């Protein structure tokens, strides 16, 4: 089939230049396990996990897959050193940080072999993250969905792969191979999703959150959490809106019914209390399709569309 | 040199598929004549203006090019309906509209042989123009500078593509060659800059403008008036800040001085009192070159781009 090499299939010795993003509650071993071996890398999201749950992640993966994988640390939480530590001691291939400058561990994983991708959204950190060692970065532009930045994809992804040498992974609005095509364009050199992946079949989260990501319009998210200084993108539900009023009414009160509110979505689907992390990108997924078909249909549409940008220059 | 001919060109019958922006103040006739003259489709901003004022510009702009041209009309104006008529008197051969739904119009400038590009940010306002009888869209992603919707370029692109059959043309984090593929690989047949083109010799803004747009990160904007109903993306000063606290702590003040703000900033240079618009691709901009030679860069790296993803193809 049309296979698509870069020098992140290289970095990461895997199939596809295709990553599943960290994901808090959705990025579950069984997701991720599911990714890899489709050929890309799957990413287990330790956001909200304990050490030894990270451990029992790290092994249910195993128990599904031989193939390289990744985990997700989010560097404000408290677990942060204890879960780089145990990837360490299980030797996970790639490590990829969010929430802050991981500089701090970029040293310890490297000697023990483990590939450092950081998540940026500034062509600061970029810079500072390539300075201290990081194997590659991710260009996270805001209609991602989940916690974001202020710079879209479009911009993002064009400054920091002129900012660094090593190789950046786009994520943020892709959701197809036109979107690879357009990444590759601005400079990256693989993509990373997460709404495209959790509208697969193998996908864990409740039913409730593939139907909205399915039934989403472009125009189906908002921003919460601004004004407390963590703005996250989510479904436009009127849970959603009232969060908003209330972070300029109340800030204390907003931030006491976000407590929970992402798992109960994840978990119990729960519209009237939950907070569904979507990307921008809802709106251009209609189906739930298996992971395997998901990536075979990007990279088929991007030798596509590669080929029709041929025509213009004839 | 590296030509490239797509739909809109064969349309508006120019030789680049590059469009500069309605732009309110900055879209003047000099710098539209430049545009026009490179071979692109300059635009007079009529934004600001009275009818006798189009007129004049229209004649100004016509002393400068034989080339085709056109003029965006905001559809909140009051002056709308004469500024439209203005345009069907003196034949101009293309009129773009922002600000609303611009089906009221298309006829009568159609059957007097006008090409119609609505300015949209939704993929409904796209379908609906289309059915209106519009000749192309434009698609302006939220990075885009001035007035926003709430959808980022890389989704808005892709999704209006698929939607209708009329081409795009894509606005917004537009200011280089690899901005263009992208755009391209998305769906558009066209792209439309104003960043880049006022961040020109040709532009007759005032240098403090110039400077800003040159100095500023991809991280330097901000988003004035989104509660106050009309949402524009400006240069972070201390000033646009200050707006911002306003517009929750006291509504009425925040419209006060945002009035006559966006004249300060083109015409006087006022950092402590106007209001800059400038789209992320700012971070994008190092410097100030003629406009023929920012086309030129374009389309030479258009083509680099598109050979280096035929690399990968192989």
């Amino acid at each position: 089939h049309m296979t698509v090499r870069t020098r992140v299939t290289d970095l990461l010795e895997i199939e596809h230049p295709i990553l599943m993003g960290g994901m808090a509650w959705a990025g579950t071993p069984t997701l991720a396990a599911a990714v890899s071996e489709a050929g890309g890398l799957g990413i287990i999201g330790s956001g909200a996990m304990k050490p030894d749950d990270l451990r029992k992640a790290i092994s249910e993966l195993r128990q599904k897959t031989d193939k390289p994988f990744g985990v997700n640390i989010i560097l404000v939480s408290p677990w942060a050193d204890d879960l780089v530590k145990v990837c360490i001691e299980e030797k996970v291939p790639v490590v990829t940080f969010g929430a802050g400058n991981p500089t701090k561990y970029i040293r310890e994983l490297k000697e023990n072999g483990t590939k450092v991708i950081p998540v940026v959204a500034s062509d600061s950190l970029a810079r500072m993250v390539e300075r201290a060692g990081a194997d590659a970065v991710i260009a996270e532009g805001m209609e991602s969905g989940g916690h974001i930045g202020e710079v879209t994809t479009f911009v993002l992804v064009n400054k920091v792969s002129r900012s660094v040498n090593i190789p950046v992974i786009a994520a943020g609005g892709i959701a197809d191979g036109r979107g690879m095509a357009a990444a590759f364009a601005l400079g990256a050199e693989a993509v990373q999703m997460g709404t495209r992946f959790v509208a697969s079949v193998e996908s864990d989260v409740h039913p409730v959150y593939k139907e909205k990501i399915v039934k989403a319009s472009i125009r189906d998210t908002v921003v919460t959490g601004a004004k407390l200084g963590h703005p996250a993108r989510v479904l436009r539900t009127p849970f959603a809106r009232k969060i908003q009023e209330m972070e300029f009414e109340n800030p204390m009160q907003a931030e006491e019914m976000l407590v929970g509110s992402l798992r109960r979505a994840v978990v119990e689907g729960d519209l009237e209390r939950g907070s569904f992390m979507v990307g921008q990108s809802a709106g251009l997924i209609d189906e739930i399709k298996p992971v395997k078909q998901i990536i075979e249909d990007i990279l088929k549409e991007f030798k596509e569309t590669v080929e029709k940008l041929r025509g213009y220059i004839e």
